[PDB]
């Protein structure tokens, strides 16, 4: 069991990690869209995607992994008409890789966020 | 690091595979109840339920697993007042192994369909 | 054929009625089926939030006892709320519980929880 957490990004307050890995495997928390200073970035959803992402990069680095060893995605959006948008900018992520995914429209998210992403990754 | 894809499912178009195989394990994608023409097959949410497990099993059965050997499902559900039928119809395909399981309520589903399941799942004899 | 792996169903809970298992074991791996707020006979325990967290950390803990885990092995939580507005008590509660040992997690907001409970968590956890 290794704990993942990292200054590079916005602190988990409380009782959470940025990650675990544990068996090869790495199991990130979900991300939401703030910078280091714990700010939400836009209120455009794109913007919101694209910090996501770029959180979990250096979660996944950070962890021991990367973006084209990752096994499975879960998005959780808060609206399923933004789909396009946010597939849009997933798509620059995972262009050659591309992982396992679901993606399903929840009641709300952390922050009154658009979206959040976890995933599990394997360890190079 | 295997990608998984199946011409039995709708083509995966978009950044996604079917599913993926790392460690002796199988992560499907969720699975809406669209046939191989990318339609979806039924209103009826039994019908859906349907076509998600039969579209797992082939994902299932592609990456050398099946659903005997299933450790997790999610169950993604547009209404828990359809839940009992939901629950019929994966029960016929969970008779003899039963896995690790939740079911929740969300929003909305790709598409409007009523049910989308996600499996997690060990190869066999590797 | 199928692939080994340990089913787990203890006495301790209620039981999973039909067509799942209180958990998994999958190389090296638990798997947890999400759990409700239930006491030991099968009812949701209390209408209060941080009873029905606590009721569900201490049904997990079993599971996870049962299965040969222990919450210090957790690699990762889910935790499923109906109303945003109950995180804070919820993540006192949980605190309490992952006290030293912070697994990874997500917390999303559902529509609506099996039986209209206000809080459901799932695990995956290591062998201890």
């Amino acid at each position: 069991m290794k704990i993942i957490n990292t200054t590079r990004l916005p602190e988990a307050l409380g009782p959470y990690s940025h990650a675990t890995v544990v068996n090869g495997m790495v199991y990130t928390s979900g991300q939401i869209p703030l910078n280091v200073d714990g700010k939400i970035v836009s209120a455009d959803v794109q913007a919101q995607t694209k910090q996501v992402l770029e959180n979990l990069k250096v979660v996944l680095e950070e962890a021991g992994s990367d973006l084209n060893s990752v096994a499975k995605a879960t998005i959780f959006i808060k609206d399923m008409n933004d789909f396009q948008k946010i597939n849009e900018v997933y798509g620059q992520y995972f262009n050659e890789h591309k992982p396992a995914r679901s993606c399903v429209e929840v009641a709300r998210l952390p922050k009154d966020v658009k979206v959040e992403i976890e995933l599990v990754s394997k360890i190079k």
